[PDB]
């Protein structure tokens, strides 16, 4: 499923991830704006074996299991196909489980590279939250 910017704002909001770990919810309709596009569905396949899935790019290494990812942990619990739905229950989730370690939302390199220091603020202008 393809989110259109304010029904992911609203999901996203449904979902309490707004101000989750200090984000206001900005923060997270960037990051996923710059990382697929609003697309459920992107997978990016990067070098060392690992594979990216969902709306918010999960890494198969650290956080799901596809089995096909060596040096794999499942720290999320979840098979990374679970990340392709049209909900994003398990992305959400699999999102706080990533963000409450250490790094912070650092942890996704579009949201450092394009969102990082911006007024986030305009990704909820408009929407009805």
């Amino acid at each position: 499923k393809v989110f259109g910017r304010c029904e992911l704002a609203a999901a996203m909001k449904r979902h309490g991830l707004d101000n989750y770990r200090g984000y206001s919810l900005g923060n997270w309709v960037c990051a996923a704006k710059f990382e697929s596009n609003f697309n459920t569905q992107a997978t990016n396949r990067n070098t060392d074996g690992s594979t990216d899935y969902g709306i918010l790019q999960i890494n198969s290494r650290w956080w799901c299991n596809d089995g096909r990812t060596p040096g794999s942990r499942n720290l999320c619990n979840i098979p990374c196909s679970a990340l392709l739905s049209s909900d994003i229950t398990a992305s959400v989730n699999c999102a706080k489980k990533i963000v409450s370690d250490g790094n912070g939302m650092n942890a996704w390199v579009a949201w450092r590279n394009r969102c990082k220091g911006t007024d986030v603020q305009a990704w909820i202008r408009g929407c009805r939250l």
